């Protein structure tokens, strides 16, 4: 009973929250951001098989 | 009973919450943002499977 | 009993929640969002199977 | 008892909610957006299956 | 029993709520949205199937 | 040309407004009371004018 | 030209505005009195004129 | 040109005003009273004129 | 050119106001009382004028 | 040209202001009062004329 596995998770999140509260009491408010998860991800994930194979990553 | 397997997860992503309570009372408020999640995954994945492939990535 | 599998999951995501409450009381908004979900994904995922593939990227 | 398998999923996003409740009181507002999902994908995948396949991707 | 499988799933979104409530009380309202989903998918998926295959994307 | 004068005034009261504005805005209002004038005046004069008169007050 | 003057004024009240505004924005209100005047006079003012004359006041 | 004077004056007010302003925004008010005049006199004034004349005050 | 003056004035006030601004912005608020004047005179004058004349004050 | 004068000002009280500003923002308040005038005079005053007067006077 052979079996391979090639796993490839590039990303994995997990949230587990049971209660979340939040307040935003006041007068003169400007310019308010309540967000949660702003930019989570920005990535790249090749995963090349075989030979000669070439990855080229620039951020500039 | 031979069995591969190539498994690629590019981004997994799980929230478990309750409750989620959000209060904004206030007198002058101005440009608020609420917002639960924004720009998640700005990502690129190519599981590319044989030779002389090639992978090119610029985030400029 | 051979069996392959080749498997690709570019984006994967899951919310569970029971009670959501959100409440904007006041007196002079201005410019208010309260959105839940603005800009998931912006990706790109190609999977290529033979040889000699190229995949050229530019997020400029 | 053969069996090859080729699955892509280019994206996949699962909401389980129970309970939402909004509410927007107030005297002067201006410009309120109660959306829930405004721009959840902008992708591109091609799932190329042979040889001296090409793919370019700009987002300029 | 030979069986072959090339699934493609470009998109794939579930929402199951049960109770969804929205008030928009108030005096003086101008430009509200209450939308629930507004851009969902822009997006672009080919699955080619042969040799010396291209594909152009650009969203300039 | 003689001339006598026995003037009495027991209460004199003048109000003299202009512009008189009154708002009650809201959402859950109980007894509510927006009088002007409740209870004025809750008096005894008597002015008597000759020998051996009395008077008894009382405010128990 | 002879001339006798016997004045008498137990009470005397002079209101004098220009504008008078009132609000009572909000949301949960119970027993709200925005009355403006409420109990001015209470008094007891007799005047007699001649001998032996007498007079009992009592506030208990 | 003879001329006697018997003035008596027990009580005299005087208001002169230009702008009165009131507010009572808010959420949870209970038992607000924004009365401007609420129990000014109490008083007793007699003037008796002639002899054995007696008063007799009690404000128990 | 005979002239006789008997001039009695128990209380004389006078209020000379502009501009009277007032707020009670808040959330919580119980027994708010925002009079202006709440007991002003509780007073007794007799302005007796003959012999043997009497008088009693208690204020027990 | 002879002129007598018998003058009595018991009490005499002279408020004179241009701008009064007054605010009570918060949270949480009890038993708030605001008031300008709360309890102003409390005399007695009597002016006999004329021999073997008495006057009585008691604050217990």
């Amino acid at each position: 009973s052979n079996q391979n596995n090639f796993v490839h998770d590039c990303v994995n999140i997990t949230i587990k929250q049971h209660t979340v509260t939040t307040t935003t009491k006041g007068e003169n408010f400007t310019e308010t951001d309540v967000k949660m998860m702003e930019r989570v991800v920005e990535q790249m994930c090749i995963t090349q098989y075989e030979r000669e194979s070439q990855a080229y990553y620039q951020r500039g």
